[PDB]
């Protein structure tokens, strides 16, 4: 009889919205019931629900100490309309720390439904906020065997490098909840990994020399030491004369390489998310223009970025080094980030409701800006030879699984992301939200003039 969050899977945002209870004070408002309130709301009550069988009274607590048996949705809806921001994002933090432990639970999904998750932004700009409002399969993670079972079994030993070798510390938060945006309750992330973050007991406070790292692992690279493998010999010429000119042949040993050569002015492909200009990544052909019609938006982004220069890290060869994974090499590059990509978007976000978090938790410095700095890890796995030694240590100590593959390079992204870009982004995004809210509901909540369209 047990597992009762296996019966809360109806009381999604969406289902509360439909109650006869949530109708109950909507009517008796004066206004549109507004829009991080009702999220709020709403998370009051599945808490109130789930801390019997958890014991976690906390999130409520709070919801409690704002409002002066349970108090009345009347009550509780407008403390929380009145409530200040460093209140909300305590709310969302606790929500966050509530969900840390596990991606796996159940309760992931419920605050999902309703929510523009990062990972689904630029879905839900090109095809408008459905599958938001919908339930989220077993995937299985039985016998995952492929491309996606290869990020899930990596994405760690990148934060062990991340961490311990490019800033050279190992103890950093790398286990994150979902945040909620906490000024609009209608965007979430989870992040990767982020560095500087500090604790309060049960919370993490980001302070505003937070890095964020999105993690990727470049399947489509993978190889082996052995002769007659294709990407094998340009990476051992990689591996000897690390540089611009070695790099470049390694990126493009496969069929569909990672980065493209787009010249100033020229719209981008979307084969995947890294760009550059730098001509000497150069060989054939012409692109279309890339110019008012709309491509303003990734005129704006492809403008500021294109001066980012990314920093590879080629990795040593724990064959030829009794076991040690070090920075053999540091060959700094010019590279930057796709505005069309899937990616440009995930990590605007993560950048815009980390910014929030820092501003609103004890943290901002008048006159200086807290904005954190966000970047784009690009892992470069082998598989393992026979020759490599059973054991392995990142650094001089730090142990590697077994059943990991071999780091070989890691290449970091510095993003730039202009207040113009993500203004419009998030502003056309929520007006979606708005949009289908308005004709599923009756009573669609009303969206934060913030992320109201236009001036």
């Amino acid at each position: 009889l047990e597992d009762p969050m296996e019966e809360m899977t109806s009381y999604t945002f969406a289902r509360f919205l439909r109650s006869p209870e949530t109708e109950a004070f909507v009517r008796n408002l004066d206004r549109p019931p507004q829009m991080p309130a009702m999220r709020f709301v709403y998370l009051y009550c599945l808490c109130k629900q789930i801390q019997e069988f958890s014991g976690e009274t906390g999130f409520c607590d709070f919801v409690s100490s704002l409002v002066q048996d349970g108090p009345s949705l009347k009550s509780i809806y407008w403390g929380l309309q009145e409530a200040t921001d460093e209140q909300r994002t305590v709310l969302c933090s606790y929500v966050e720390s509530m969900t840390r432990g596990q991606s796996e639970n159940l309760m992931w999904d419920i605050l999902r439904n309703g929510i523009i998750s990062s990972s689904k932004l630029l879905s839900t700009i090109k095809n408008g906020p459905t599958k938001v409002f919908e339930p989220a399969p077993i995937s299985t993670n039985h016998y995952f065997g492929g491309p996606v079972a290869f990020g899930l079994r990596c994405e760690d030993t990148v934060k062990d490098i991340v961490c311990k070798l490019i800033c050279g510390d190992a103890s950093a938060n790398r286990q994150f909840g979902f945040m909620i945006s906490p000024t609009d309750g209608i965007f979430g992330v989870s992040l990767s990994l982020c560095v500087n973050v500090e604790s309060q007991g049960d919370f993490i406070l980001f302070t505003d020399r937070s890095c964020i790292y999105e993690i990727k692992c470049r399947f489509k690279y993978l190889f082996s030491k052995s002769e007659f493998d294709p990407i094998y010999p340009s990476y051992t010429a990689l591996y000897k004369r690390p540089c611009k000119r070695s790099f470049i042949r390694f990126i493009n040993s496969i069929a569909r390489p990672t980065v493209e050569y787009v010249p100033d002015g020229r719209l981008p492909s979307e084969g995947d998310y890294l760009l550059t200009q730098d001509e000497a990544w150069n060989l054939k052909d012409v692109r279309k223009r890339k110019l008012g019609p709309g491509h303003d938006l990734v005129a704006d982004s492809l403008a500021a970025n294109r001066g980012v220069e990314s920093m590879l890290y080629v990795m040593t060869d724990p064959s030829e080094n009794a076991g040690r994974i070090g920075i053999k090499d540091r060959v700094p590059v010019n590279i930057f980030i796709n505005p069309r990509h899937n990616y440009f978007y995930q990590v605007l976000l993560q950048y815009k409701i980390v910014g929030d978090y820092v501003r609103h938790s004890g943290g901002g410095k008048p006159g200086r800006d807290c904005s954190p700095r966000v970047n784009i890890v690009t892992a470069f796995f082998r598989k393992r030879s026979p020759l490599d030694p059973a054991t392995c240590t990142l650094g001089s100590d730090l142990l590697l699984d077994a059943s990991v593959e071999i780091p070989v390079a890691v290449l970091v992204t510095p993003v730039v992301l202009p207040d113009s870009v993500i203004r419009k982004t998030l502003s056309t995004a929520a007006g979606s939200w708005k949009a289908y809210a308005d004709n599923t509901f009756d009573t669609a909540p009303w969206v934060p003039s913030g992320l109201f369209a236009d001036d």
